[PDB]
């Protein structure tokens, strides 16, 4: 395992839904490939939240309720975030809390 970076503020977004108004509450942690990436993912904290909000809020309930959905989601998050990081890459995305209200 490499350095863990908890995005302390949980994410709360709307999900795309036919049935009225549905929400996602979700706490995210990133596994960093090396220790130097720590400093960069703090400096770029704001862009990471923005990217994640845009990705999360583009999903329907059906696209995130299964475990295949959540894993596609974790891959979309990690590969967009990696596109603008240069001192390393996110190896993994973990949810420490994930609920649809």
């Amino acid at each position: 395992l490499g350095p863990l970076y908890a995005i302390d503020a949980p994410f709360a977004v709307n999900l795309v839904s036919q049935n009225g108004r549905r929400y996602l509450k979700a706490s995210i942690s990133l596994e960093l490939s090396n220790e130097k990436l720590l400093n960069e993912v703090k400096v770029k904290d704001t862009a990471i939240k923005d990217t994640i909000i845009e990705i999360l809020s583009s999903k329907s309930v059906e696209e995130v309720v299964t475990n295949k959905g959540k894993n596609k989601l974790k891959d979309e998050i990690k590969s967009h975030l990696n596109s603008f990081l240069i001192d390393g890459f996110i190896k993994n995305v973990f949810f420490t809390d994930f609920i649809i209200q």
